[PDB]
């Protein structure tokens, strides 16, 4: 019975030459075209399932239940079910029929229609009617727009009417001068090579008032993507382009004439906002008068997604950073809600999903300070922040004793002689220096002291109770948080780095917030959220309740004394409790070092809104706590 053993890898050949869409390998293992075998040609059949396969975008054919038999001297009949993947959805539950036949000793297929689709018969043809879906809007915690589609003031020229010459070439200039367009980019585009002395080749996209109309100049209304915060959130929601031929290959429940996420979130929800499509596809006669319907469903829209975001306060720690490298972000610390992903520089989304030239597209890339970069979700060393944690887990352990005064004499300091030239280096000369003097002035010295004095093994066990290591629960791409490079620092030199926040330490924005919500919590750790519908997640006894109510008054200090790092903010005349930061950073070549400006900040009365605000490879003079009072004064204000 060797007979059914090729016969089942012949049928086996075949479904997988379809479904690896090489259509000619799979007409080649069929019979010749005769009543009694293949009802076409090789060729023939090639562009039977090119053209019918091909405009239903048909994708990962298996097969399943497979029964071959023998009823004739070489007429082995086989039966299966088989599944598919077409652009509207899973085609399940398909029975198939067909012959074979073992002539010579290799087993072909006598191809008939009914191999198509189960029902196909002779000259049967196919027909797909598709509806669109409408793709879903990105809303903040208050239902206004961050990413929505609708209609839109498209400025255009057509040749024609620009006129013949020298009356054409006033006009090009007028239109430039008229739409803030460059005099020799409206012949950019109409000198295109697919051009004709009719078209309507578009131009720019007025975001407000249309003005006046040269001399060939029509505004035609087409509808489209918009995110009206524009660049102030252009990292976290991200933009949307056109379709192309091999996303539909590597999804055919697309949309050929649909735009797909192609960064932040509009990628990360694109399957939850673009919907599903509609339409039907059935088999017709060989007239086209419907025979079997196939697959049919209504068209659903896209689902609308509500975010944490503040868009006011997303607006208002973007323009803070003042379009320098930097990011903020502002949490309701209690919860964890994410009321602004602020990042700097930014890109324009709106005009990156409608036309963006080759130009400006490569400034973008080739913008040193890479303004695609989400830095909210970017690990950075956290600096003398950092500190609050460290002071923390020395109070948690005994270690630190709040009301001891250390005696520290100059302005460097090291262990013992064996760390060579290398010396923890503070920037005020205090003699006198407790916990609350440390904070106020940000005694790297002091922090280094009690680190090592903490040991090693109890410095990571405070550290292992935060995030370090964990994936957040978040639509946002990131690494965790390290705390170094190994599991072992196996150096007294890096671990008094780590203890004032410096050393091999990585921790974006997003997870700095996270962990420093334990001030706001009375040690207990809030893992933050940006979907508003999510259920808050906490991690209980981070930090002990009692390193809260020590550290907490001092972090006060560090705004209302005369001396404190952050004194400026008491300008505000609000409960501030804050924590200020300079990490420094080496540099490669023998260049000036680059350094990092760090703020956190939040109200230690109400615990209604946390921020940590940074500013990536800062000016001089420059900071973050020098742009906080305009957030500071929004948060405290709509968020107690
Ligand atoms: C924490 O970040 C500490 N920074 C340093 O020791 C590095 C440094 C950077 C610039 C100048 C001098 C030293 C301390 N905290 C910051 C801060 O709170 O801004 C200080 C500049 C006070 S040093």
């Amino acid at each position: 019975t060797q007979a059914v053993e090729a016969g089942e890898k012949t049928v086996e050949q075949f479904v997988q030459a379809l479904n690896k869409g090489d259509y000619n390998k799979a007409a080649e293992m069929t019979s010749k075209k005769a009543a009694n075998k293949s009802a076409l040609s090789e060729k023939e059949i090639l562009d039977k399932y090119q053209n019918i396969y091909g405009a239903a975008d048909v994708k990962g054919l298996q097969i399943s239940n497979l029964k071959v038999d023998k009823k004739d001297d070489s007429t082995y009949s086989f039966s299966y079910k088989a599944k598919m993947n077409t652009s509207l959805g899973e085609l399940k539950d398909l029975s198939y029929k067909g012959t074979l036949d073992r002539n010579d000793g290799q087993t072909t297929i006598n191809w008939q229609p009914n191999l198509v689709f189960p029902e196909m018969e002779g000259n049967d043809k196919v027909s797909l009617t598709t509806q669109e879906a409408a793709r879903g809007n990105i809303i903040d915690r208050n239902g206004e727009p961050l990413a929505t589609t609708g209609k839109l003031k498209q400025l255009g020229v057509v040749p024609s009417k620009l006129g013949d010459g020298g009356e054409k070439t006033a006009n090009i200039k007028a239109i430039a001068s008229s739409f803030d367009l460059t005099e020799d980019a409206i012949n950019q585009a109409i000198s295109q090579s697919w051009v004709q002395p009719d078209y309507f080749v578009p131009l720019k996209i007025i975001d407000g008032a249309t003005p006046e109309l040269p001399a060939g100049a029509t505004i035609q209304e087409v509808d489209g993507r918009y995110y009206p915060l524009g660049e102030a959130a252009a990292q976290l929601i991200g933009y949307v382009g056109d379709i192309t031929a091999e996303d539909i290959d590597k999804n055919p429940e697309l949309s050929s004439n649909g735009k797909i996420g192609r960064s932040g979130l509009e990628m990360a929800f694109d399957k939850d906002l673009r919907g599903t499509t509609g339409g039907k596809l059935s088999i017709t006669d060989a007239d086209g008068v419907e025979k079997k319907v196939l697959i049919e469903h209504e068209v659903q829209n896209g689902k609308d997604i509500k975010l944490t975001i503040d868009a006011k306060a997303q607006k208002t720690a973007f323009d803070s950073l003042g379009g320098k490298a930097g990011s903020t972000v502002a949490t309701t610390p209690k919860t964890g809600d994410l009321l602004a992903l602020a990042s700097s520089p930014s890109y324009d989304p709106n005009k990156m999903t409608n036309g963006i030239s080759q130009e400006d597209y490569k400034a973008y890339e080739e913008n040193p300070e890479q303004p695609f970069i989400s830095r909210f979700a970017t690990g950075y060393a956290p600096g003398s922040t950092f500190k609050m944690i460290t002071a923390a887990i020395g109070l948690d352990n005994g270690t630190i004793d709040p009301n001891e005064v250390l005696t520290i004499n100059g302005l460097k300091w090291q262990k013992d002689s064996s760390w060579g030239s290398y010396q923890v280096t503070r920037v005020s000369d205090v003699s006198q220096v407790d916990l609350k003097t440390a904070l106020i002035y940000s005694d790297n010295i002091y922090t280094a002291q009690e680190t090592l004095k903490m040991g090693e093994k109890k410095f990571r066990t405070g550290l292992d109770k935060f995030i370090f290591g964990e994936d957040l629960d978040l639509p946002i791409s990131m690494n965790p948080a390290q705390i170094s490079n190994e599991d072992s620092f196996n150096s007294d030199i890096l671990l008094a780095d780590t203890g004032y926040g410096q050393g091999e330490l990585l921790i974006n924005p997003i997870q700095q917030a996270a962990m420093y919500s334990v001030f706001a919590n009375n040690g207990t750790l809030v893992y933050p959220k940006l979907i508003a519908d999510k259920e808050t997640k906490d991690k209980k006894n981070v930090i002990g309740e009692t390193a809260v109510q020590t550290i907490v008054p001092d972090l006060r200090e560090v705004v209302q004394d005369v001396n404190g790092t952050a004194h400026s903010l008491s300008a505000l005349g609000i409960p501030l409790a804050a924590k200020t930061g300079t990490a420094e950073i080496p540099a490669p070549a023998p260049a000036p070092g680059k350094e990092n400006s760090f703020l956190f900040a939040f109200n230690p009365d109400n615990q209604g809104y946390m921020m940590v605000s940074m500013l990536e490879n800062k000016e001089d003079d420059d900071s973050a706590t020098k742009r906080a009072s305009e957030l500071l004064q929004y948060l405290n204000q709509n968020y107690q």
